[PDB]
């Protein structure tokens, strides 16, 4: 298992070296979105939590297609604000409830070290 803790201050540096394969070894869910919310990476843990088959959600829009619950000021709103500002690092609890048993989670969104990419980390609470 890849030893990286949820909420780590330099997490973006650590994950910049990981391929989709290594991303599946994280102890928490990890999604990489582009500026428009399109899914570039989606690890196994995220699949476990949401029920989605990883390889099938890549290329889909997270806020429009995959996770409509999220599409709100408290989630998507924070995301679009961070994208426009070029800076993003926020942590909050949220309830995942679309076509799934309502699941409470802790979400951490942070701008990737890369150009136009952003991370969304999820773990159960
Ligand atoms: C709300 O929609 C939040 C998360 C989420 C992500 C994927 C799927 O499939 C359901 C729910």
């Amino acid at each position: 298992m890849e030893h990286v803790a949820f909420g780590s201050e330099d997490i973006e540096n650590t994950l910049a070296k990981m391929d989709d394969g290594q991303l599946d070894g994280l102890a928490f869910g990890a999604i990489q979105l582009d500026g428009d919310g399109n899914i570039l990476q989606y690890n196994a843990a995220e699949g476990d939590i949401t029920g989605r088959d990883p390889k099938q959600v890549i290329g889909k829009n997270f806020f429009k297609d995959v996770a409509p619950c999220t599409d709100s000021p408290e989630f998507y709103g924070k995301f679009k604000e961070g994208v426009a500002s070029g800076n993003l690092n926020t942590m909050f609890e949220y309830t995942f409830d679309y076509q799934m048993t309502p699941t409470k989670v802790k979400v951490h969104m942070k701008k990737a070290l890369s150009g136009d990419s952003y991370w969304v980390f999820v773990k159960r609470v």
